[PDB]
This record gives structure tokens, C-alpha cells and sequence, in this order.
């Protein structure tokens, strides 16, 4: 592959719930095409499951920790964390991870894994159920600069990690 | 269809993560257990199964789940409910966290089950379409006594109704 091709938004939509904090929000639908057309530097990273336990690997906390560097120093407009979980759960997870502001980091639901499947970064979990795998993607000016998924999302944080991504920023 | 028929377990399985007293307010590192519904029913005379559309549905929105949790002691202690199974299509970790966020400190008698891809819930027609072939569970309750569905009811607008899915409506059938 996707690298150096236009970001394949198609008609795919994600939902997320803002966090202001800065003090019952509800899911906003956002078109990938709009998000990508409206934002020059977008990091998108898939996670298999909201509330995956801390005792297992996760790349997401890296993204949260480096959020400030990404946004201030590396001019990242939007970090979209993508799961197939419902948007409330993804919101709750985001807060659980210390997201206090979704200006630049949104925990997107990709309902039915459809966007994630469409780029082949899905994770079959049985019976035609798809979670997202673990992957990261950099889109720059509508172009996929970087797209990689873990071969084993359950143990691997390599190509999806913020460090790897940061290397492509 | 369902009332007064054997619980239609089929091959449907759910997943849940246990919450014991060793981890009720701590972050858990438990693998989801997969449990076939036939196994649940087989081992528990008296089971309440109730679907919800979304783990972590906002606390400002109407939900039947808190009632199940508040009535849980009564259900177990006075109504001999063996299990309350709260079903969503959300991942078992989300569900377990949700359970914790609702005060569940013990899954002995209540479990927040994942019904992946809404397959079981669809199978009983109690789902909630939410766009593009995506199904959440509707809001519904069901009582299974000795393998037999004694009560099954889905809200018409799960968004807004907590009537037949409510623990009170259920209580009034136990």
C-alpha cells in the first residue's frame, strides 16, 4: 503493498467519541477520505482489542506517550487508533490509557473490521469474526508512506510501534 | 418462538473473562475463557441471559445492566439464579472492564460474555443492526430454567427502552 499509493479511503467510515476533558458524548462518524484529505500527516494504527490487558503487548501506549512529540515535533495531525470495538468501549479505553483530548488522537471503531479488512490488516479470530490486527500506517498528503502489520499481533510490537513509525515521520 | 423450548445453544460459544476477588479493582491479566452456551446451560439450572448493545454505553443512556448488578445478590441468594450472563458483541476484555466499571467484583454468578459477531444473538433474532451488516446485540433478557427458555424478550427500541429486558420484568418471571 500500500506504500506509495493513495490512501484507499473508499467510502469507509469510522466512529469515535471525542474526549475534551475539559469536561455522554456520542459517536461521531468520520469518513476516512475526509480525515485524510483534511489532515496532512495522519498516523493510523490498528489494535486487536480495546482493553487488551496491560500484561500483554500493546503498541498503543507508545502512541499516547509520544503523542506530544508526534503532534508538536513531527507535525502529526491525527493519530487514529483503530479497533473493531464499539466507540464507547474505544473511548473508555482511550481514557483508561490517559487520552484526555481527541484533537489529534482518536480511537476509531471500524465497525465489522471493514476498513481494516480492506487493507488486509485484519485479524481473524474465528468464525468469520475479524478484529483489527496490530499495524501502523502513515499517510502523508493522502499518500501511504508506511503500512505494516504484525505477523503475530498477540506477541509482536515491531512494525506497529510508535518507534517504527517515528522512524518514518 | 423461544419460550417453553429447550435453550437453543447450538454450537454457539461465548467468551468472558473472569473477575475474582484477587483482581476485582486491579487490572486483570486473564485469558478469555470460551464457554459454549450448551455448556453454560448444562451446568446451571437457572440462568439469566441478557443482551446489551454496547459495553461502555454511556452512563447517561438508559441501560438494563445496572439493575442486574444491583439485584444480583437477590437473584443469586433469593431466586437461585446460577448465572447472569450479560452478552455483547464486544471483545471479552472490553466486556470485563465494563463489568468492573459497573462494580462487578466477582463473576461466579455474573459474566460479561462476548458473543463474537453477534452470532448467538442473531441466532435468536435479538440483535441490533447498526450499519453495513454490523450487528450489536439488542437489549433483551432471557431466563433459562433447567435448559428451557422460560422468558425471552427483546426491546423494540434498545436505544430507549428498558422494559422487558429489565431485571424487574425478569424478576417477575423467576
Amino acid at each position: 503493498d500500500l506504500v506509495n499509493k493513495k490512501f484507499p479511503a473508499g467510502d469507509y467510515k469510522f466512529q469515535y467519541i471525542a474526549i475534551s476533558q475539559s469536561d455522554c458524548k456520542m459517536p461521531q462518524t468520520v469518513e476516512w477520505s475526509k480525515l485524510i484529505s483534511e489532515n496532512k500527516k495522519v498516523i493510523i494504527t490498528g489494535a486487536p482489542a480495546a482493553f487488551s490487558p496491560t500484561c500483554t503487548v500493546s503498541h498503543i501506549p507508545g502512541y499516547i506517550n509520544y503523542l506530544d512529540e508526534l503532534v508538536k515535533e513531527k507535525e502529526v495531525d491525527q493519530v487514529i487508533v483503530v479497533t473493531v470495538d464499539n466507540p464507547f468501549a474505544n473511548q473508555a479505553w482511550a481514557k483508561s490509557l490517559g487520552v484526555k483530548d481527541t484533537t489529534h488522537i482518536k480511537f476509531a471503531s471500524d465497525p465489522g473490521c471493514a476498513f481494516t479488512k480492506s487493507i488486509g490488516f485484519e485479524l481473524a479470530v474465528g468464525d468469520g469474526v475479524y478484529w483489527s490486527g496490530r499495524w501502523a500506517m502513515v499517510v502523508e498528503n493522502g499518500i501511504v508512506t508506511y503500512a505494516a502489520k504484525e505477523t503475530n499481533p498477540g506477541t509482536d510490537v515491531t512494525v506497529s510501534s510508535v518507534e517504527s513509525v517515528l522512524a518514518h515521520l
